[PDB]
């Protein structure tokens, strides 16, 4: 149903709201949720261990039986998987982490998996345990994404940074 609710709109393309996105999957029924993957679909941390507790580990046992027949992904890269009961799809993305020297370029080639896709729920790449600065991830989301994106930020303090950076 793609039922987006509530989102501020900061560009024609790119729309971002404060809020859990494990409830935005729940609430919108999107096509497409992105996870925030790493290489080898390993979902114990971060954005894509709340997206697998919500799918009760169907995510993992899936991404498990994947890579052990089709290798990895590469940084900058994805695969598209079941959304199980949050999303038709999940797009599993792999930002750059910089927190283990990985270069933060690659969040670009991240951001242009998300261009195969007309509407899409997302976390903000490489946040989080992936280290990198989220005004950068936003400016690069923002100049890189041509379809329609739907960011999801749950730390209020973080959103209200990105925002005010933003509209700067
Ligand atoms: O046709 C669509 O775009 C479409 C279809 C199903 C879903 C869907 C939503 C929640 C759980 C499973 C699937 N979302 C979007």
């Amino acid at each position: 149903v793609n039922s987006f609710s509530g989102y501020l709109k900061l560009t024609d393309n790119v729309y971002i709201k404060n809020a859990d996105i494990v409830e935005e999957a729940k609430k919108v029924k999107p096509t497409v949720v992105v996870n925030a993957a790493n290489v080898y679909l390993k979902h114990g941390g971060g954005v894509a261990g709340a997206l697998n507790k919500a799918t009760n580990n169907a995510m993992q046992v899936e991404s498990d039986d994947y890579i052990a027949t089709n290798g990895p992904l590469k940084v900058g890269g994805s695969c598209v998987l079941s959304g199980h009961n949050l999303a038709k799809h999940c797009l599993h993305v792999v930002g750059p982490n910089v927190n283990k020297g990985e270069d933060i370029q690659l969040l670009k080639s991240a951001y242009e998996n998300f261009n195969q896709h007309e509407v899409l729920l997302a976390p903000l790449l490489s946040a989080g345990i992936f280290g990198a600065d989220p005004i950068h991830s936003l400016r690069v989301c923002v100049d890189t994404v041509r379809t329609n994106v739907y960011l999801a930020v749950f730390d209020k303090n973080l959103y209200d940074k990105l925002v005010s950076s933003f509209l700067e």
